[PDB]
């Protein structure tokens, strides 16, 4: 029905089309958009065109492999096998060329998707047409009608115009492009892997393609003496043997291992060889540039935790610390932050407030809920409170506050044992869950105890400028702080 | 006439000069310069210079390429057609040595360009002058004349001589560095592209000087019976087939894929083939150090992207959050940023005042001119309560206010639909477009509504303590905003 | 006795574990909820699973090195020495395979360990069960006794199916990954070194592997007479002999230095050779890959202060700064900085209250507590003010104080000679241990002075604002300030 | 005399110890330190050390190249020549070990060099003793002289031990590190350069005694029938062909280009290739990182730039900017850094008082100083003024102020033509040098003109915040600011 033919060229509301339009309303802006563009025009980022271009690739795939092997190893293509071959895929690449008069082009600056007929035809012609056409077009079977209006000649050069066909190619290179731009705002991809990908199967097809080559001029030659196929005495063999070899001969110029049986003799296996070398050495650096990059991909945490211990290192260094100091700085680094590489005032600047409420209470609330002073609270203030604290972590044996200083701070312990010491009275602990140093939010000078680490204290604490922060905005708990 | 003879070498107002000496008036100071700084002074920056050194790259690129061809592979360059391409090369070569006592130096202070000629020409003397001299005269042809005041000798000590005409080399190095410092300020180049594209011409010009080194060394000892060329037995062959083959053997050593025929046996091809494989190996290494610096450029963007989302997973981790509030995290960030890395704060604070008020229109004035608050406003007031406003994105059932809590911002929707809730109505929603919370600029204390995203909404706040900050700066918006 | 035996299979109070759980009261709950989730049940992070995966990974180095050496290059393996190897192996990696429905797993989002027996079986079958189960059991012995209810046929087909133990390789690669994250989090390792060390173990194995498939194709096939084996007449060579040409000729191969004695002939041995050689030069481009991430990793902060340095170039390439000015700056970093990048100001910030007072008492104590107005004070103010010096680097011949000019800090000298003059007096030298300025704190106007520094003064500065800060917090000191 | 035997062996007062110990009176403590450290001691930092470290590194250099070619390709060497070579060596050898018990230790934590005799000769022995003793004893000779109480086992015996001099290269791998650490701190040296040229070095050390270990099996078993020294029918050639084909034959495997004249036959020759191949595939990937390393320090000021920039497009790509509006962006960058990336506010932190002052001035002074408002006024207040100046740019057609709109910045033009225009008047032209918005400082409320950038004006602007400011500081001013 019309209602699935017209709903199947426009950009459906998916999770590909709501990333990038906005809302469901600004696709279904685009959908009339194109509903009155002209007449069948194809969105883009249209089901359609997903659906199409997945055709063409497994298309393009197989015609690259299959067309250099059928016009080098094999006598001709006129047997009815490859006639159907070659015209059931001309015509489908035919109908390609007819769609992207059809298709709405993506603007390098975002802009609404390009969709007046005029200018997407207009664009098509300045740009890839040409190159798309000749590949399109049976160019070998319409020469060879017209030749009917010696034969060995003939036979030998349709075989260079029916390698038109491989510039199928740039449409392969252009509809994966689009389509991982696509799938990169879709499903979380790691860029370099994407990459080392696209490069193995371009790899592959040149050492292919090659393989092809090193056998189709000696074939056009008509195998004269001094060349490979003769020298290795296998004009006679199966396509199968042939293609075997010279895929060896290929490989072994592009990974640089040999030349195969022997070294070229004549001119075209020398320049053959040599072109087969300076392309598969230049493919072969461009894939350890791709590897190295997926390899610094992969690491790049622990790479970023290493350059920042180095810097603290060549602090301490400059200071010129004695090694016991060095040791405790380390140590200390170690304990807070357990290897990890991390800036938490921009991660939690870059967060929404319903995000950031719902971390803190995930870290906070198991502690300060426990506190007589928060357990007669309303939620509202308790997660503002809880935003103001601050994580600190402290080795064994150093004073988190000393007797007859000023106090500043309230500490939560999150882990470790800490231990409160006076002359009037036991070392008390105090362990995973508790709280100390509570008294200096309602008074002023000295503190009365001192609380020292017995293990590594990992803790909270709450400052007085905070809580009187926290307090202008929320009167009605002033007078119970002044009261309880 | 003089008036374009004296045009022609002072530097000329273009988009380079401009952009280098600051303003038209500075370039007509330079120009006055030179000008008056001695008779007949050539600018570096000048179009007699840019299109004297285009022919000498031109020269340069022949004469390396052609030179050590004709003194390797032809019997002698004593006919006329060696003669006058000699003779007609070092004559340009050598008004080339002439010009660089007229033309001034770009110092690497940046300090004024170095025109005095006494400093023009004691600099050239004290650096390139003597390099720039023997690869000039034609030092070959003087011996020669010398020497008429046994011949096989002289035949082959005279080719030893013609090639220091290679030394061409340092001007081509130097006068490509000298103009990609120029098109690198005018024309907006990927750096590790071009020092690509300079390694492939040095890596290729290498490989054919040692193609005719394989020959040449063999040539000067008269071929004899343990070398390559008789072993090959190819010392009567012409010099297409002797290059080629010369050719193959250099870049088989220089690819490290192997000898040629066979491994050496004299103790000149052995030399000259370690030689070979040294210099080629040392050459691939810096092509592969070069493409991989080239991928590292191209994919930046995606791998800074990756690199900041790994460090919020190491915040995660490090909290040990559970794996729906991480889903829900990677969620937004993927919302927020939709896979771009940039730093808004950074860019708006680089940018002048015309640049991020044509930006601010053109992101939020679709949105607060339809608000009844702003409608009746002066446009110089809008601009500046526009560059308030700030970005927030929520998630599905995210609260943005709710009901009784104290109210601080208002909200206006870019994208996504909210619902307003509350006991006394309905579920009213709000889509792209809409505003909501306005009535907190102008009250103190409880909200009174919740209000829930349905969608994901993308929206702009804007804050009663900067509303107020952008009223102190107009005291006649103040009586409207208590009056309407 | 049963209380070693539970102590054993749950995870021990140690380094890994109290910085993994954070506490030993955190580690003894997850005692408790091991020792009450199932009986008999094995913590990921035990002394019990250490050893046993130390005990398997030498088993499978062991297998997987003998193991296709043992079916490519000996006749059969049903006499007792290797029945033994073989059965002896498959009851060892046969008990791995029972302990991992009895082990609990690591969670990608750090959670409580996953103990509950249902969860810990169900997870199993729906990963690794079937790959550790077809490579645990002898496949191979039980489809001979199958058999026992020609020869030659049977004995090649068992080869195959013999090699079903190299997917013991999954259990390598998955318990070296286990105990490298455990290690990381204990030992302070470069992870560049700790994979490329993985690297060079799995590249000698692939190695070793190919070298016995290049052997073993040709031996299934009856050492056919086209083949390398045939063709250098080695098939009734000693075992060490075929050995040692099988790895050469892979080594060969995969490092693409050559074939062997020659090319390749027969069908298989071009299509092995291939294999090897597009595996070798894949995993030749990761080790490179390796080797350069590595190698940054060596000098990163090296690399990072040139990185900061060239931006300081390009500062004053921008302003057009004359090379003498270049010169004093650039003068001025290496003595500021001594070739080390750090940032101060961060690494003091996520230090504690301690380490920080700790590292300023070393930097300054020594200075300040000679000056009297100091010497006097309690060390609780001491250490406050201390943490307001600012470090500060002066060239020969610039003045740190001007005579009439505004007063605003004081100075004390760290190293250096400087020199205080004045028309009233002679030129008195101060030199390291010294200090100048200090009437400033007292006072208000003019300086009565000019201070010259004559060395490279390094000296620590405090100014008025920090030093009526903190003095706020010490009002008792305040009085005696006014007094002396 | 004594008075110069000391001054040898303690730290001379020069570049490197003034920046190592931070003052000429510093340097003389540790003098002083070491001239009562015990008798004759030398210090690491001397001049004695650094000359005796040259001879020994010229020394081992020799030594490391002679020795294994003495070895292998000479029959004995109990000759004169060889024994006078050998003798005079290890007495050097033996007296560097003696002088290491002698010379102080830099310390890890830079903590006061190690000169305790006790501590220098108690490290010693912990570390390097064993193998500098080994490598400095003639254990041949004194071998040979203790079997004087057949020949053809014992001169080939003797070989082996005589190869024990190779562990010298430990010390010159310890030695060039020590004078690399110093030199970095007295020399201003790109790390990559110099990591480059050791790995160099190192290189064809190793080539070169492959080169020699390629022969030396061979010889070691007397020439057997199956090695490529029979094979080759070489075993009575001068030393200087053998030498010369070992060392093309270990270039060849290391290089990966090939096996000599043949693949190898006997199992010595396969052992001592693939070790060669795997040795040289190894050294030539740490190679390729190195350069990739080096090629990346080349440009970095032109990669960070580029990712700056893709970050500017990725911010105006998420925002969907126009077209033209994001060519108006591109244009100001390229105007604003002139593709020279810097942060002119972390660079202008890090410098000193006296260093500011100086930069403001160069960029300033020649501005501010025509203008009458400070060309009545005290330097002193110039300089603290011209640090308030902000550097900003305008594209051609942008108003820089608006007639009616609220003043609050003056502006001085540094380059481009800017034009004032109102009802009242022409189009008044401004350009390079002079200055407008003047009256914003002395008023409230509306400028009374617009000004419009005609091409790129580049200017300096001060706020009357800042004026203030700067004010505050100098009541004496701000009386002729109301009077003038
Ligand atoms: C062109 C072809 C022979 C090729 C070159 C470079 C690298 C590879 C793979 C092995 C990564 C490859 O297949
Ligand atoms: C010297 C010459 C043979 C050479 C060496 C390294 C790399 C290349 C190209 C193929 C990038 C090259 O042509
Ligand atoms: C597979 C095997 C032959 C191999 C390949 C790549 C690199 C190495 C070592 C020399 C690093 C190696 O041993
Ligand atoms: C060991 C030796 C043959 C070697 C290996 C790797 C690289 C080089 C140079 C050419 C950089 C080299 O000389």
């Amino acid at each position: 029905m019309q209602r699935q033919f017209t709903s199947m060229l426009q950009p459906g509301v998916n999770k590909f089309s709501l990333r990038m339009f906005g809302s469901q309303k600004a696709v279904e802006k685009e959908q009339e958009r194109v509903k009155t563009a002209g007449f069948w025009i194809i969105h883009p980022y249209s089901d359609f065109r997903f659906y199409w271009d997945l055709i063409m690739l497994i298309m393009m795939v197989g015609n690259l492999v299959i067309i250099p092997v059928g016009i080098t190893f094999f006598t001709e293509q006129t047997t009815t096998p490859w006639i159907i071959f070659n015209v059931a895929s001309d015509t489908v690449f035919l109908l390609d060329l007819i769609m992207n008069f059809r298709t709405g082009t993506v603007n390098e600056d975002s802009s609404e998707i390009i969709l007046d007929p005029k200018v997407i035809k207009m664009n098509y012609l300045k740009s890839w047409f040409v190159v798309d056409f000749i590949s399109s077009i049976p160019v070998d079977y319409i020469f060879l009608i017209v030749e009917k209006g010696r034969a060995l000649r003939i036979v030998r050069f349709t075989k260079i115009l029916s390698l038109l066909r491989l510039l199928r190619l740039s449409r392969l290179i252009r509809y994966i492009h689009q389509w991982e731009e696509i799938f990169h705002m879709t499903y979380d991809l790691a860029s370099a892997v994407v990459r080392i990908f696209n490069l193995i199967g371009m790899l592959l097809l040149l050492c292919h393609w090659d393989g092809c080559l090193q056998f189709l001029v000696p074939l056009l030659q008509d195998f004269p003496p001094d060349c490979w196929v003769s020298l290795n005495e296998m004009v006679n063999d199966s396509w199968g043997k042939q293609y075997s070899y010279a895929l060896f001969k290929a490989m072994s110029h592009m990974l640089c291992i040999g030349y195969g049986a022997q070294a070229p003799v004549s001119m075209s296996d020398l320049w053959i060889t040599m072109l087969s070398m300076i392309v598969g050495a230049t493919c072969y650096a461009m894939f350890v540039g791709h590897a190295t990059a997926l390899i610094q991909s992969l690491d790049s945490s622990r790479r970023q935790y290493q350059e920042k211990y180095k810097q603290v290192e060549q602090y301490m260094s400059f200071h010129k610390l004695p090694a016991d100091m060095r040791q405790k700085i380390h140590d200390y680094y170690e304990h807070r932050y357990q290897g990890k590489i991390f800036d938490e005032e921009n991660i939690l600047n870059e967060l929404n407030d319903p995000l950031r409420e719902e971390i803190v209470n995930f870290n906070c609330r198991k502690l300060v809920a426990t506190m007589p002073l928060f357990a007669n609270a309303d939620p509202n203030f308790v997660t503002a409170m809880l935003s103001k604290l601050r994580f600190e972590v402290f080795q064994p044996g150093d004073y988190i506050i000393r007797e007859g200083a000023v106090g500043k701070k309230m500490y939560f312990i999150q882990h470790g044992v800490a231990g409160v010491i006076t002359k009037s009275s036991k070392e008390m602990k105090l362990t995973d869950g508790s709280y100390f140093g509570e008294i200096c939010l309602l008074t002023k000078g000295r503190r009365t105890a001192s609380v020292r680490a017995d293990t590594y204290c990992r803790l909270y604490s709450l400052s007085v400028d905070n809580f009187n922060e926290v307090l202008e905005e929320y009167p009605m708990m002033r007078r119970a702080f002044e009261t309880v």
